[PDB]
């Protein structure tokens, strides 16, 4: 189901209060482990309101996570384009651009990253392109260079698909754990920008990696 027209009608600084409490709650918890009274509790909002704004808890995570692939697909457009005709070098610029969604999402990314391993309810056609889409896109890459003849002729495309998804899902997380003190404090005050070049290097360690890997002799 969708959310309330009573949640859409709210005041701007009412509702925005509200889904950063929704956004830390479902970032920090498991959907079984979810509280509707620590939701009321933190918004500071009447017990049992929650209601009035989401018919269920399955109806507020799935509004979450489409906020998180809306949020992504304005910010893929929204970034400057690689000017290169490179599988690699435009996978380098897909990493970046993955990494600096995360950075800049941080809550609305561990919603969507809980997504790939928690059992939380989403629709036949959510789940697939959560769980199934970025392997996909990353196959059709692979099946393409294979063809131009610039990748090794005997890679298995699926095979390469699977490497590439792991690390792009994964890269992020590790950088943070690599080169964050407090990375709370520093994701809120946005000061993981500060971090870039030696977060950089790595990002260029991986897709020479994978490129020393995957291109033809
Ligand atoms: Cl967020």
């Amino acid at each position: 189901g969708m959310p309330t027209e009573t949640f859409f009608n709210l005041p701007e600084e009412k509702r925005s209060r509200l889904i950063d409490v929704l956004l830390d709650e479902f970032a920090q918890n498991d959907y079984d482990s979810v509280s509707i009274n620590r939701i009321t509790e933190r918004a500071g909002i009447a017990k049992g309101s929650f209601y009035q704004y989401f018919a269920d808890k399955k109806d507020c995570y799935l509004y979450l996570i489409q906020l998180g692939i809306e949020q992504k697909t304005a910010f893929l457009r929204q970034t400057p384009p690689a000017s290169t005709t490179d599988m690699f070098a435009y996978l380098r610029w897909l990493l970046d651009v993955g990494i600096q969604f995360q950075f800049h999402n941080p809550r609305l990314a561990q919603i969507a990253y809980k997504a790939l391993y928690d059992d939380v309810p989403l629709p036949a056609e959510t789940m697939q392109v959560i769980r199934h889409g970025s392997f996909a896109y990353f196959k059709q890459l692979v099946e393409q260079g294979i063809a131009d003849g610039s990748l090794v002729p005997d890679l298995d495309a699926d095979t390469a698909a699977f490497v590439l998804n792991v690390v792009f899902t994964e890269l992020g997380n590790h950088l943070i754990e690599r080169f964050a003190v407090n990375p709370a404090e520093l994701l809120r005050e946005g000061g993981i920008v500060l971090l870039q070049p030696a977060m950089r290097r790595v990002i260029e360690q991986v897709i020479d990696i994978l490129e020393r890997g995957m291109r033809r002799r």
